[PDB]
């Protein structure tokens, strides 16, 4: 299997927005991080991509993420190994260039992209040294009825994923999921 640790091994992960952001249009497009900060949940979903070939990825919105849609999961995406051949690391001013212009051909506005960046970079604090990863995603679908929190709380285990970026969940989690709205 793999040799560092990993948070686990699964078809199935979350994305979890917790912060202030300026839009969700972006959510759906990319998965990124600083690697230092979330290691064993890169390690973990690469190492995911690699036995499955395609992974599928809910995204979950916090509280303070969203004054409308806090603490609910919103739609979700695929992460394919054909859309994410070589995996790349980068420099936080690096993967700024290339973020922002995968955000401007999907229409997010430029102003947007400029606060997303200054939310982002308040929190994290990029070092020159600072490593980062990038996965491409592909057809993002928005759910037509938001699911609540509160319509899982006792399937999944959100206590878990506290500081967390990305987390996996079973195959049954995903089902029960994705068969509300």
């Amino acid at each position: 299997g793999p040799m560092n640790k990993i948070l686990g091994f699964s078809k199935y992960w979350v994305e979890i927005n917790n912060w202030i952001l300026p839009t969700l249009d972006h959510i759906g497009l990319t998965l990124w991080g600083m690697i230092k900060k979330h290691a064993s949940e890169y390690r973990g979903i690469r190492y995911s991509l690699e036995k499955f070939g395609e992974l599928k990825i809910i995204h979950y919105i916090g509280s303070r993420a969203s004054h409308d849609l806090g603490k609910t999961f919103i739609g979700e995406s695929v992460l394919s190994k054909e859309n994410n051949k070589i995996v790349k690391e980068y420099s936080w001013p690096e993967i700024k260039k290339v973020l922002r212009k995968i955000f401007l051909d999907n229409g997010i506005s430029s102003d947007t992209i400029d606060q997303y960046f200054i939310a982002i970079r308040r929190i994290i604090r990029p070092s020159r040294s600072d490593r980062f990863f990038l996965f491409r995603l592909a057809e993002y679908r928005k759910y037509e009825n938001p699911v609540k929190y509160d319509q899982v709380r006792d399937i999944i285990s959100h206590i878990t994923w506290t500081g967390r970026y990305l987390v996996p969940i079973r195959p049954e989690d995903y089902e029960a999921i994705h068969s509300r709205g």
